[PDB]
């Protein structure tokens, strides 16, 4: 690549893999989104929360491919593994599943950051600082907040709490 | 009729009958509407949901008579049978009664569609596709959603749930 | 009924019956409306006159049910008898049929008024004065005017007169 | 009185007495209003409902005195009896107390109406029809609705229901 | 054709033929239009009715050729047969001639629809449903209405009726 400068094939492969992790998450959020939209689930606020997250993840993916091309790296796409469940249970279960997903998305970003530090790729680290690290952190505290709120409303009347959470916070 | 073309007396009679089914539904929705408006029921959101549906049904009826005249068919009106209950019970019971009504309204439309296919009346089918099939489908998923939400809020505290459903979703 | 005050079961039953008379009239005006819309009748001004009256009648009906609920009375709906003709003849015949209908609607209102006076229900009478008595009176003089005009234009050339009446007054 | 015409001293005295009944109700609604405003009651929606009713009642009073002067009658004011309770209990109790008050205000109006009919005072009856009969009827159905809603939310969790009613309907 | 998919040479030839039927109708409506514009006919409302229909028909033709190209079919144009009369008689005769034309245009569309059904060309049928079936139906009821109106005004004074129809409905 005539424009490739200080872009180790190590960081190239790691950004291809987190590109896949990000499209995989966007795929899972789509499954969650359409399950809270099921006639027998009917939590339109929860479906709307996961549909927005499926798009935020696709966009992280495109941002990472755009950056891969900018550094002269080559996008290599892998098969997208299907969501890991077909039905998500209640909003609590769905909320817990999503924050596992974001924390593993976040640990993948932290790993790429450390990889950019070993290889001394200031542009790569400055990239993950601006557009991914802060976003994941805000998203996970946001989901931890929702989880704490759903857990407090779920103690006694679950149906009522799930309805109230969907109606009052989402 | 000087303008009647490919309009079988079979589809004529079937559209007169679904015209009646549609005015009958509009009549039932009026009864439901005024029952949630009773001083001892007082669920103004539920009364407002059924008053709007009584008008959506009257308008399907007029749309069908307008189309009957456009094809040169002759409107023949029958006595409108009275709603099948005087008091509707709770919002759950009323919601379940309405979706029976919409599904039988929808099966009547599907029957007319099949009748338009046997007789090869592309204009009649294109008509029921545009203005009735999609509308019934959206309406029934909308009512299935409400039912799932009322059933989840009704498990423990029914009074509270009925109040919350009426206040938060309608 | 915890809010029912000075609302005799006599006036309750009489308002349920005039509610039916009003939905019945709205049904008849719908039949008249769709008959002047027939391809072989084609008097769009006459169809438009009777479609507007079918809605004015439905609204009297809803006004009466709204008032029945306000006084703590219970709406009881009866089967709606079908219009009393399928084809209405000429605009003259249709106009004469409508004013019979309005005058019997008006005599039903006058009867309910007398019933509200025997039982001393100032709220019921004040109600029929504001929203029905004046409306019927204006409507019947309006129809008597149309009848006098159609009869004057119908003497010699009927086709021409019917066309002119529909074109110039409706 | 040089302008007094067909204004029986019977209707004069009865309008002076309903003027007192109306200032008395306005006084009671003020007491209810300030009790839901107490730091240990704190239901600002209920306090706001009764403060608005205390003013609607004062204005009925002024309307009646204005009409008494218009007919040449003489306002005679009596001592205003104090509200009949100092603390109103819960919103349910307060709501039940208010609708007793409105129904006795309404029966006082109906009595004055009958009195205006015996003495044949068309102006007096036309007056109570326009500004009091309809208002009381709408107000009592409004309070019957609130009572039905508070009673449904009060079955199990009372604190929660009282909070929800005040937050969602008032 | 590299883009031709499921487009039978049967439907190709049938759309070329209805393209011709549509340009032929547009040609006939042009002849009718210029005949009501003749100094010795002078019915500018009737000339304006047929000039607008000559353009609506040309546009159906272009819509059909545009669709033929979209499916990869090949437009094949045939000689346009001249209108079938040079003088159209009265507005009644001209109106009757036009509705024969529209009904045969409509039966040609219904035939193409059946042809699209045998060959299972959902795109072709969905095409004729959206842009031709509904249009022809509305147009023929519109012409049946005009015919009923002209026939009613033509009974006695024909000159007067023809003038009035042209002045009041067109």
């Amino acid at each position: 690549s005539q424009i490739r400068q200080n872009y180790s094939t190590e960081v190239e492969a790691a950004v291809n893999r987190l590109v896949n992790l990000y499209l995989r998450a966007s795929y899972t959020y789509l499954s969650l989104g359409f399950y809270f939209d099921r006639d027998d689930v009917a939590l339109e606020g929860v479906c709307h929360f996961f549909r927005e997250l499926a798009e935020e993840k696709r966009e992280g993916a495109e941002r990472l491919l755009k950056m891969q091309n900018q550094r002269g790296g080559r996008a290599l796409f892998q098969d997208l593994q299907k969501p890991s469940q077909d039905e998500w249970g209640t909003t609590l279960d769905a909320m817990k599943a999503a924050i596992v997903l974001e924390k593993s998305l976040n640990q993948a970003l932290l790993d790429l950051h450390a990889l950019g530090s070993a290889q001394a790729d200031p542009h790569l680290c400055d990239f993950l600082e601006s557009h991914f690290l802060d976003e994941e952190v805000k998203l996970i505290k946001k989901m931890g907040d929702h989880l704490t709120n759903i857990q407090r409303l779920v103690g006694s009347q679950a149906g009522l709490g799930e309805y109230l959470f969907e109606r009052l916070t989402l």
